């Protein structure tokens, strides 16, 4: 069992950086894959980056590979996510996943434990 929360959403103009963050609960989420989703409504959630429990492994979506960065921090258990080169198209609610899977943390149906999400607003 994992719990997650995200912070750090809001409002940002286009071609800015914003950074969120995902903290899980407890000490053991460090044996857990974390991964990014976000969704716009009325749209179908989208893998956006994924992380592995160690960190040594990052895997991105096609459409923010090159201006996004994942890390985790495994002492304060949180994971990062640094958005750069923002575009109107990243405008979404932005989810924070867990998967003891790797591989399958990218896919809708993979994870166990989802966030509640954070909004975040790119105007242009």
């Amino acid at each position: 069992q994992v719990q997650l929360v995200e912070s750090g959403g809001g409002l940002v103009q286009a071609g800015g950086s914003l950074r969120l963050s995902c903290a899980a609960s407890r000490r053991s989420s460090r044996s857990w894959a974390m991964a990014w989703f976000r969704q716009a409504p009325g749209k179908e959630r989208e893998f956006v980056a994924k992380i592995s429990g160690d960190g040594r492994l990052t895997t991105y979506g096609d459409s923010v590979k090159g201006r996004f960065t994942i890390s985790r921090d495994n002492a304060e258990y949180l994971v990062y996510l640094q958005m750069d080169s923002l575009k109107p198209e990243d405008t979404a609610v932005y989810y924070c996943a867990a998967d003891d899977n790797y591989v399958t943390a990218s896919w809708r149906s993979g994870p166990d434990y989802w966030g509640q999400g954070t909004q975040v607003t790119v105007s242009s």
